[PDB]
């Protein structure tokens, strides 16, 4: 699934109020949104999360069930980009303690110093 | 109501998802949170609106009907409050074309100059 390429809420260093937690998280997939797109309805979903369900489930909103075209997804606001992009998550790999911000994470995962 | 005291969430500068919307309102009045506090099950809601809810209604929490109290209302963590207080509001004073952060409006309302 999109686990293997995607993040879980639970990696987020803050503990967030429910809603906002919510509110950066794919409606879909519910991990947090990977290269977000909204809908025309204001939801967000990550784009190939959204794709596939207008392909093999229709052309409506998985939130609200309003009509969705592909050609309808756009880049959420600049404002919601900078405060998703900046969530602080604790990096998994074992022994590691750092925790890095959404934009730098996969720059810290492969600069991870590897066994060999 | 409160509504005299509290801001509309249409005064938003920023055209933000829907879910985030949700996030930054109290759950009660749904104007943007005035002196926010976070019940234990995570959700947001106004000083006032909350302790009059859990008076008249019962203690539950509005949102999840999850037992609620008082003694239970804490201050939401730190990085949310500074995204909270932080957000841009277009001012609808007559005439008056400012946007001004959260934390920043009380003081751009006040030294708004008077007719006389
Ligand atoms: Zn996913
Ligand atoms: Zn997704
Ligand atoms: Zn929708
Ligand atoms: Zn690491
Ligand atoms: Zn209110
Ligand atoms: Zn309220
Ligand atoms: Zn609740
Ligand atoms: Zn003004």
């Amino acid at each position: 699934n999109c686990s293997k390429i995607h993040l879980s809420t639970k990696l987020l260093a803050v503990d967030f109020p429910a809603h906002f937690v919510k509110s950066i998280s794919c409606q879909i997939c519910e991990h947090i949104l990977a290269d977000p797109v909204e809908t025309s309805c204001k939801h967000l979903f990550c784009r190939i999360c959204i794709l596939r369900c207008l392909k093999v489930m229709g052309s409506y909103c998985p939130s609200c069930r309003y009509p969705c075209f592909p050609t309808d997804l756009e880049s959420p606001v600049k404002s919601f980009l900078n405060i998703l992009n900046s969530l602080m998550v604790k990096c998994p790999a074992q022994d590691c303690n750092e925790e890095v911000s959404l934009e730098k994470y996969n720059h810290h995962v492969s600069s991870h110093k590897e066994s060999k």
